[PDB]
């Protein structure tokens, strides 16, 4: 066929019940993740092609960057709780990978301050149990599919995107193949 298991996607032999419809994993330490966010705009292109009635979830992971890695997972929980993802994603990526100015939890915090989240609001969120449970969800979702690498995208807890099997000569063609594949898997 045109879409083949083991080619543009793999099927989990261990399907996950009640999973988010479109679930993306990343790390601010992850070099392809940086590309996916600032050069390819994968999330946004997938969304533009998803049917109506389908929501997108994106979670951070712990297994890169050690201690700072975990802080970032908690910071992403704060970002999700406050609804400020679209304001901190770029400066977090550039702080970790481009300028390398993010070296501590305080440097993460500065990024939010510069994006206009008030210190009090951030610290309150950082220490909240709503954020604790949001960190738990991120971890549980990654555990459920025994995630050992990022970027990763799962559709309906059953299919995992496989971008290694997609021409990368043209970045625009790659992105549409990726997005079109997510749409196909969605309608499956």
């Amino acid at each position: 066929a045109q879409y083949e298991d083991g080619k543009q996607y793999t099927t989990l032999e261990k399907p996950v019940a009640g999973a988010p419809q479109v679930l993306e994993f990343f790390s601010f330490f992850c070099p392809h993740c940086y590309q996916f966010e600032e050069v390819l705009h994968i999330s946004d292109n997938v969304k533009k092609k998803l049917p109506e009635g389908v929501k997108m979830t994106k979670y951070h992971v712990n297994f890169m960057g050690g201690d700072l890695g975990k802080d970032l997972t908690q910071a992403w929980a704060v970002a999700m709780a406050l609804g400020v993802e679209d304001k901190v994603t770029v400066p977090l990526f550039e702080g970790v990978q481009k300028t390398q100015t993010i070296r501590s939890a305080s440097d993460i915090r500065d990024v939010f301050i510069n994006a206009g989240i008030k210190g009090e609001e951030y610290d309150a969120a950082w220490n909240s149990f709503v954020v604790k449970s949001l960190v738990a969800q991120q971890e549980k979702a990654a555990a459920d599919v025994q995630l050992r690498g990022v970027p990763a995208m799962f559709v309906n807890g059953k299919y995992q995107l496989n971008p290694q099997g997609m021409d990368t000569s043209n970045m625009d063609v790659f992105v549409q193949q990726y997005a079109d594949t997510v749409k196909y898997l969605s309608e499956k």
